[PDB]
């Protein structure tokens, strides 16, 4: 039976976590993404302007090509991808999957273009929403998931030190007591789940659900929440050159938790101080608006503080606060 730990790292500020992933013999630093399902990565059919300054996978030496197929992926910060697709041996910490469709890119909007961090996307959420036209094909996770010893994966994202994904086993030494467990809905393909109730700072509030998503750094929630939030940071102020609410960078910040079946998980208010700004002086809030969008979303702001295992047997997300 297999299983594997990957070792993640964050870039900057934590805006996002890469981790090695070997594919046809290429080793690519991608970002893995419980929000998303297409594992793609920059190619020798972009542009070579393009390819400067990533590691870039080239189809013709290993893959191959799915005569016909195509994939095109928007995402929730409006970044966009397309392209063609080969199969190819992939391998993330050891475990490798033959066969795996790779999403190889010929566009990429300038937000990809600008990051020099990664190389590309390996989704982590249900195949279900798999982008691959006319058949859509299976995540690595779902494709290596029966040689697994237990058909889940677990992560332990940091702040600015290495972190771990482990494949088909927990470790029990990333945790403090014992894992609690909820269901989750998998039917928008997302590994969403319910809190029961929130508690920001000195008001608490009811209920909502959202996802669990290493793709997105920061934590979004609803205006509401977030406008309670904020009224108990002094001098706090929204400035659209920093992206959302700003503070002064040495500000005592509340704490942030939620209700999930029994369990509270907590986010420190050391952890929702994002960095600079970048605008001056002041320092960016790790909550923020998810813009009317009806569901919260968990980013790594909130999984910082967590270790989370997602179960696909249930399926259901285990949660603990990480050692
Ligand atoms: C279709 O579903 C998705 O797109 C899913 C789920 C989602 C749905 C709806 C809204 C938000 C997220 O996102 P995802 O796949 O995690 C997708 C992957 C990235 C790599 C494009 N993240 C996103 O779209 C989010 C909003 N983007 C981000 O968090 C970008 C990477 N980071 C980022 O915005 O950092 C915050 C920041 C602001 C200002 C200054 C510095 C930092
Ligand atoms: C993960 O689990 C597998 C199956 O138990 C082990 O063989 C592997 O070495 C790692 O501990
Ligand atoms: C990344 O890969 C494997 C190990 O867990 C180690 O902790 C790390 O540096």
């Amino acid at each position: 039976a297999a299983s594997g730990v990957a070792t993640n790292t964050p870039t900057a500020n934590d805006e996002e976590y890469i981790t090695p992933v070997t594919i046809g013999g290429t080793t690519l630093n991608l970002n893995f993404d419980t929000g998303s399902a297409d594992l793609w990565v920059f190619s020798t059919e972009l542009p070579a302007s393009q390819q400067s300054g990533h590691s870039v996978y080239n189809p013709s030496a290993t893959g191959k090509e799915l005569s016909g197929y195509t994939w095109s992926i928007s995402y929730g910060d409006g970044s966009s991808a397309s392209g063609n697709v080969f199969t190819d041996s992939v391998t993330v910490g050891g475990v490798t999957a033959h066969g795996q469709a790779v999403q190889a890119a010929q566009q990429i909007s300038a937000q990809f273009q600008q990051d020099t961090n990664n190389d590309g996307l390996l989704g982590l959420a249900f195949s279900s929403i798999n982008t691959v036209q006319p058949q859509s094909q299976t995540t690595f996770f779902d494709t290596v998931k029966s040689s697994l010893a237990q058909p889940l994966f677990a992560v332990a994202l940091k702040h600015q030190q290495p972190g771990v994904y482990d494949f088909g086993f927990i470790d029990s030494s990333k945790y403090t007591g014992s894992l609690t467990y909820t269901g989750v809905d998998n039917s928008q393909g997302f590994w969403s789940f319910n809190v029961d109730s929130y508690t920001a700072g000195s008001q608490s509030g009811d209920g909502f659900s959202g996802i669990a998503d290493t793709g997105t750094t920061l934590l979004l929630l609803d205006d509401s929440v977030v406008s309670q939030y904020y009224s108990q940071v002094s001098g706090a102020q929204q400035d659209s050159n920093a992206g959302g609410y700003v503070f002064d960078c040495s500000t005592n910040l509340p704490d942030f938790s939620v209700s999930i079946s029994g369990y509270t998980a907590t986010v420190p208010g050391s952890l929702i101080n994002y960095g600079p700004s970048g605008d001056g002086s002041t320092c960016l809030g790790g909550i923020q608006s998810n813009s009317g969008i009806g569901f919260s979303i968990f980013g790594d702001i909130f999984l910082k503080s967590q270790y989370v295992v997602f179960d696909s047997d249930g399926p259901q997300l285990g949660f603990a606060p990480q050692a």
